[PDB]
């Protein structure tokens, strides 16, 4: 799952499911033991923000040919884990 | 009542009654002794947010075939318990 | 006056007069000596929120057959007591 | 001037002049030496809130037959005293 | 310049020039050495609030026959002194 | 460049270029080593506020005959220096 | 990449890619180890603000003949690095 994209501060980067999302990266300021990579959760569309796919960002591919969707949100917006 | 869904931070996950709700899970940051699982309370529709049922989240079932409704809200939005 | 409904945190639960209200329950976080149960006060309709009657909440009765009206508000919204 | 109405917390209860108002009661949380009962001040209508007269509150009289007007506001909204 | 009107808390009372204003009174909570009475400054109309002239407040005169205009604002809204 | 106008608190007074501006005065509460007088910077028109020229303020001249434009803004609105 | 423009406080100055951006300068108040110059990231257009190119600011060139686009944003608005 690891690509070149990391969450900073109190943010968390998730990956949308084929909004159900999976934790991909947890910012270093998110309190320890808050959640873990791989954890599935649910966030309202209005609470998360789409993040450009690292390939598009690293100028390799075009948005259209990217299937995986990365989103971000502050950790305080996460209410649960299906864990 | 325990399914694979837990509240994090200062949130609380309730289950709507057949808005009258029952505490299902209390975030680890909610002050100790605030409330207990099983406790019944009332919250204005505008204060709570619907949470996808863990089966829908874990991709097992379809929303339509789920009867139980999970909602979440910050603990400070809870004013009372019918306890 | 005691029914199965208690105020939590910094909230206060009052009962509307036949908005003139009477303190019914004071949250454990309301500063000590702020007010007392039985105290009469006045709050603008816009500052308080209606709370479902514990019987309706505990599924015993129907809203229509309930005369007593419970409301809630944060303690900082209370400016005086007719004490 | 003392009727059964007291200011709580950081609020202050004034009485409108026949908005020019006179301090009637100072909440226990208003910093000591902020103002004194009897002090005259001026507040914009939008900063203060009307408070039901204690007789109306204590169900003795009707609003119409009350001449004295009580209002409230947070102490930080008070900029001066005509003292 | 001293009339019966004083600034409280973090407020400052100025007198509009015949918005160019002159400091008339500095609230006791305004940090020491912030400004001095007599100091001229400039504030946007939207940052200040008109204060009833102490004579009108003390019921001596009518607004129309008052030429001096008193205004108030929080000290943090003051950016400079023409000193 | 020094005229009779100084910045107070956390504000900074700049002078618009013939929005490109030059620091003219730094409030005593702006953290030490934040910037220096003479420093050129850029601020969005919406972040700054026009300040009356000290001559207009000190009632010497008319706005129309003033070419130099003074503006102010909180130091936290300054992102860079062309230094 | 170094031109005469530096980020102050908790801001960060980036350079838009030919919104994908590259860190050009990190304010001295941005927590140590937050990011590094040269790091690529993605920010929503609404979170960043355009900054005048230092040449335009230093009055050398005209906006039209500048290709490089500098933008700024608070460090807390940065969720990831394609690092």
């Amino acid at each position: 799952q690891q690509l070149p994209i990391r969450a900073v501060g109190e943010y968390v980067i998730l990956v949308s499911e084929p909004e159900l999302c999976v934790v991909h990266s947890v910012g270093p300021d998110v309190p320890e033991g808050f959640c873990e990579v791989g954890d599935l959760t649910s966030l309202p569309v209005g609470q998360i923000r789409n993040v450009p796919h690292p390939f598009v960002a690293l100028g390799l591919k075009q948005p259209k040919e990217i299937k995986q969707k990365f989103v971000t949100c502050h950790y305080k917006a996460i209410p649960c884990l299906y864990k």
